[PDB]
């Protein structure tokens, strides 16, 4: 008998039908069964197993009928509906380009968006198989876990590292190698995806080999429908127990998330929900009534205490300190400029993020009330016998550092002026020598953590309106948009 | 069998036609297959590899 069967047979099997292979595997096959498992007897024996598996004739019988799809998507992710839109022209692409084709997506956002969930959902519509394969620090395994060669890969986070090209490349991706297992391997139909949040540390030759899709974040509407109709039951039939067994009232839904999560995203959201979905249960266990009411009044009966600041209520309007929106790497933040003054020379120090890129801008709305002085109320002899220092927080990403123009300013005067910034206001703009204000990155998302945490009024540049069209109905609708060309324009709705 | 020949046997294939070449090549070659893949036989290991790809015959016709 010997073993010189159990492998063998399985091998002349229907499965592996290239003959390109073939060769390379009989060779190394028929090679030393003599001796017994000496040292090298333990080698090439397995290299045979990892070829065992590898898919060839085998594959995926696609179906392409988006008026499903684009359905099942709004079947397992609430809103994203321009996200949707354009993961349908991605096959109804598809569909004509037989051949899939080098563009492959990277969906990018803040963590707890869907990324992930998208790409196994765009999966579940195509009918392949779905792998994540996750990058923080190896296709070889990729195939091996869904021994389908019609895949779905996820290279979830391309951007956690530390030159893969290979793997992509339109022209070469076809013709797959890699060591120990040196034989090239065809990938020709294999959908490839991308999740990410800080789109920096990606390679500029990746960044350019794949299309992009950003996931923005969501409305507290939005949350709180995820939450119902996704989200709930979810946890609920995941901590084992009835719908019949558990409610929450909406107003309590919204108060878990204004007061429980400062996220974008919603994975906080969850968490905070399981939290009940578990008092829930030792409930029907124990006391076992069958139903259990959380209410705005139960919620410190299961979640704790409030964990963050929403509005006005607490906040005490303050001076030469403003509340610019930034743009996150993790969505809209509401980060607060300050400055300080302390006798000495023109000079001005700042603090944070070591910023050559700010020092421009500071030195600019500083080099504008160099000029128009008296009009706006400050001691002219000011440049000469103070010294002003500038904090600006570190999370706003590179291309929207200019964009804390008009915040520094309507500080560094309000500081100037022993005025006050309006606690209410959030504000963005570049700002100009002459005091100009021009256009800024991001709106949508600005506003959107604008509102997230409970700001009234959110001055930005003139030329930005065209941008407040796509911000979503419920954000944009408890907002007062106040847009500006000039300092003076900011300043006169920022101070008090 | 051991791998002193996958190789090897390539090497002499039609490709590879230069004799001035030829020279270094079983040189390094017939190396120190001995011993295992020490430190010192995962160096030149791959040395002989983007040798073997390397055009000399083929003049693409203009
Ligand atoms: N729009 C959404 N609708 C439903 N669930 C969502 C949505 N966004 C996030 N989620 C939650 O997250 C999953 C997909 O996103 P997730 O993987 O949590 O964040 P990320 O996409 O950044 O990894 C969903 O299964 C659900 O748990």
């Amino acid at each position: 008998t010997g073993e010189v069967q159990t492998l063998t047979e399985k091998i002349e099997e229907a499965g592996m039908p290239d003959h390109v292979k073939e060769t390379a595997l009989k060779e190394l096959n028929r090679y030393e069964k003599i001796p017994s498992s000496s040292a090298e007897s333990s080698v090439i024996r397995n290299y045979i197993d990892w070829l065992v598996a590898l898919p060839w004739t085998d594959e995926t019988d696609d179906k392409l009928d988006l008026k499903e799809a684009g359905r099942l998507l709004d079947e397992e992710h609430h809103g994203l509906e321009k996200v949707k839109e354009r993961i349908l022209e991605y096959l109804a692409v598809q569909k004509l380009t037989k051949s899939l084709k080098g563009p492959i997506l990277c969906l990018a956002g803040p963590p707890g968006v869907g990324k992930t969930s998208l790409a196994k959902s765009i999966a579940k519509s195509l009918g392949r198989k779905f792998v994540r394969i996750s990058l923080g620090g190896r296709i070889i395994q990729g195939m091996k876990k869904a021994g389908k060669l019609n895949p779905v890969f996820l290279l979830d986070e391309i951007d956690k590292m530390s030159a893969m090209l290979e793997v992509l490349d339109p022209e070469q991706n076809s013709s797959f190698s890699d060591h120990y297992i040196e034989e090239t391997f065809d990938l020709s139909k294999v959908l490839f995806i991308a999740t990410a949040n800080n789109l920096a540390t990606i390679p500029g030759p990746l960044r350019d080999r794949m299309e992009i899709i950003n996931i923005a974040g969501y409305t507290e509407i939005e949350k709180l429908e995820i939450v119902k109709d996704h989200l709930l039951p979810k946890q609920i039939k995941e901590h084992g127990l009835k719908k019949s067994n558990l409610q929450l009232r909406d107003q309590a839904i919204l108060d878990i998330i204004r007061y429980y999560t400062r996220e974008a995203g919603v994975r906080s959201l969850e968490r905070q929900l399981a939290a009940i979905c578990r008092k829930a249960a030792k409930a029907i266990v124990a006391e076992e009534r069958k139903r259990i009411t959380v209410t705005e009044k139960n919620l410190q009966d299961f979640i704790g205490k409030r964990i963050f600041r929403y509005g006005q209520a607490e906040t005490e309007d303050q001076v030469g300190v403003v509340t610019g929106l930034a743009y996150t790497t993790v969505g809209g933040d509401t980060l607060s400029i300050e400055v300080s003054l302390s006798p000495g020379k023109g000079k001005l120090i700042l603090t944070g993020k070591l910023g050559d890129v700010m020092r421009e801008s500071a030195q600019a709305a500083f080099s504008y009330v160099r000029s128009k002085t008296e009009e706006l109320g400050i001691e002219p002899d000011f440049h000469e016998k103070y010294d002003i220092h500038i904090h600006v927080p570190e999370g706003a990403v590179p291309k929207d550092g200019p964009a804390a123009g008009i915040t520094m300013a309507t500080a560094l005067v309000s500081a100037l002026t022993g005025r006050a910034v309006s606690r209410e206001v959030g504000m963005t703009g570049e700002i100009t020598l002459r005091g100009r204000v021009l256009p800024i990155g991001g709106l949508k998302e600005k506003a959107l953590g604008a509102h997230r945490a409970g700001l009234t009024t959110i001055i930005a540049p003139k030329d930005n309106e065209k941008d407040i069209e796509d911000i979503p109905e419920s954000v944009r609708e408890g907002l007062t948009f106040i847009l500006a060309s000039h300092l003076d324009e900011v300043l006169e709705h920022a101070l008090v």
